[PDB]
């Protein structure tokens, strides 16, 4: 249920029950041998895990300082972590009996995920999204389309990723008892941030035997950009209780703390309540929900998930901000040093990595997860450039 | 250097020493231990090799005929096969000396696996590429551009592909005391297709483990598209000395054979020698070469490796075609029933396998090369639908 404080299950009444029966559901599951061999099965033949570790030789020598890692999540099938999620998911779903996928999304990845699964799973996927974002999204969309699911613009308030969530929510209170409401990150009420966080959790698992295999040793830090945090739990969590690992978590700067044009809900949020949790999330003067910004669009989230900010609480993970342009910069650069075009949300952790590395010694290792590649963004950088 | 009558070494004597020193660095470095372990070394933690096996299990029981497994190149680092040859030859030019590479491309993706490749390695990158296929394949000039290769458009001939070889071979003529000349299929003056069949070769082996693994027999039948005839070639070597299994490429019908807008080289060419090959070509009654068509740029070569002459000739592979229209339903039949896009030009072989798996027994198996990604060709199945 929570995280210390955070996280929680806060809903109307009629969300109560169908939160109980995903619960059981998921406890049922969770551990079940054949439930796990197929989803292992999909995960290997259709996603095609296991993701490499790849060492960044020269981009590792042109920083001079520690060994940087690359967890390579930009090779899993859609181009992104969220796919991990969305096949756990999905045959979840289809098991309790529903027929029907609904999912948010901004960056598009998650939803064009969702309706990969949907596909593959034989059930109808509809896809909330904001009107704004449809607009300012026309591949991912196009790709949803292809993929056999249903894009729903959302013309009701300020038409984005927080507010295609609002309109799922209303949708999935109508429509429960046929229709599993497919949660891209680690958010939302209980039980989603641990649903999704054991979802991603492989990433993980893969990374630390991959380091042990190349190294024989953990490493000395994990850097991932965090927007809602899946991918950022996905790959701390397996490294949670070795004490010696840091854990570092990247936020959108955007155009700096100070302008409030960022998206960075753990170093510049407020606590409080909103889709069902309680978490940090951007704040206006008076207390009510602002409006977020990041030139990568998957970080363009106004609040985070709850085990971040329990982890930002006890002190076990260090969260950070990188800007706009420091994402930029780091995108040119992996591409022109390692051949990797990332993904604009990877990015910000790359970013951070190259400082990082910088300080410390050249025995040291540092693992960065590439949420994502950056055919998506290709577009905005073009623009930006 | 030959393939029964065809092959051979075709070009200015200017480039029969460089391309001797290729063959002599070839032999030399082919079953080097140090070169194949960081082949094997970047072929697994930079391009995430071995690609996964896939049972297309809905597609399957939706034809109602032969098991359609599908050999998933699409996960390759890049979006296709192409990687697993720039990433063998890359680092052969560079222990030749050579601290340049050129290459030609249509369809972008082989210009953006040099380009990923040289900058992997720290090498110089510059691209031919035909006026047209700019245009068309937008995406991928501006993923070359952010990995820092310098994309030269062909403006001379027809604008496509052969013209872009063209110009690279005499830039090559000029420069080869320091630039390596990357082909991307298996065509050009010898070694060139031995070597890049000897690099994509890779795909059959891992697939013919995959499918002892998945069935405990080879596959009845083994389909991929065929442009210059690299991917078909990499899934077809190894099975070529097991006489049971069917081998069918198949060649970009276009808008039908009797149109005369097609990239049937095989089906509907002559003999000819363009390139630095012996082989065939589509081509007019003056002995000059045809335009070719396809909906798929990569298929869009008038002509075909000297390999795939000599097995059609000897009757070991059959060699089929499929219209633009056939590939274009099975782009849309891969993304709704599977959650896979395919690139257009592997559709082709996905709606040969399609149409080929309802002739056949339900124990019977086909394995089908996805030779890549469709992202790539998101408005060109927006514009044919
Ligand atoms: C490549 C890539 N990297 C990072 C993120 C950030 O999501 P987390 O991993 O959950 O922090 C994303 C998130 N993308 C979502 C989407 O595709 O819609 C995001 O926009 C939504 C969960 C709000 C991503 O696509
Ligand atoms: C995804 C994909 N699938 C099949 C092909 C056909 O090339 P082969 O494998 O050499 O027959 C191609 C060929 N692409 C080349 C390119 O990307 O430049 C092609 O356009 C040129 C080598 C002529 C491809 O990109
Ligand atoms: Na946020
Ligand atoms: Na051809």
């Amino acid at each position: 249920m929570w995280f210390g404080e955070f996280g929680g299950q806060y809903v109307p009444e009629t969300l109560v029950g169908p939160l109980k029966e995903l619960e059981k559901a998921y406890k049922r599951f969770k551990d079940d041998e054949e439930f796990n061999r197929q989803l292992n099965y999909y995960l290997k033949t259709w996603a095609g895990r296991p993701t490499p570790l790849y060492y960044a030789k020269r981009l590792t020598e042109k920083i001079g300082g520690a060994k940087i890692y690359l967890k390579r999540e930009d090779l899993v099938h859609g181009g992104a972590h969220k796919t991990n999620n969305a096949i756990g998911q999905a045959p979840l779903a289809k098991l309790m009996g529903k027929t029907r996928l609904i999912a948010e999304t901004g960056a598009g990845q998650h939803g064009v995920a969702t309706a990969m699964a949907g596909a593959l799973l034989g059930m109808k996927v509809d896809i909330y999204m904001g009107a704004e974002d449809v607009e300012r999204q026309k591949m991912n969309v196009f790709r949803m389309k292809l993929l056999g699911a249903n894009v729903i613009p959302v013309n009701s308030g300020s038409r984005t990723a927080k507010d295609a969530i609002n309109e799922a929510l209303r949708d999935w209170e109508a429509t429960f008892e046929y229709t599993h409401y497919l949660i891209g990150s680690v958010v939302g009420p209980h039980p989603y941030p641990t649903i999704v966080r054991d979802f991603q959790s492989v990433i993980g698992r893969e990374a630390k035997a991959q380091i042990l295999e190349a190294e024989g040793q953990l490493p000395d830090v994990i850097v991932a950009c965090v927007g809602g945090g899946s991918n950022a739990m996905g790959i701390f969590y397996p490294f949670v209780n070795d004490k010696k690992v840091k854990l570092v978590g990247v936020e959108a700067g955007g155009k700096g703390l100070e302008s409030g044009k960022h998206s960075a809900s753990l170093n510049a949020g407020q606590v409080g309540v909103l889709h069902g949790m309680l978490s940090y999330f951007l704040q206006d003067e008076e207390g009510q929900i602002k409006p977020s910004h990041s030139i990568a669009p998957g970080l363009d989230y106004p609040g985070v998930g709850p085990e971040h900010a329990y982890l930002k609480k006890i002190q076990r993970a260090e969260y950070v901000t990188v800007t706009d342009e420091e994402a930029l910069k780091a995108f040119h650069e992996l591409s022109r040093t390692e051949g990797i075009i990332p993904a604009l949300e990877s990015a910000h952790a790359v970013a951070y990595a190259m400082k990082l590395a910088k300080e410390m010694s050249r025995d040291e290792i540092i693992i960065v997860n590439l949420s994502g590649r950056g055919d998506k963004d290709l577009d905005i950088v073009l623009k930006a450039s």
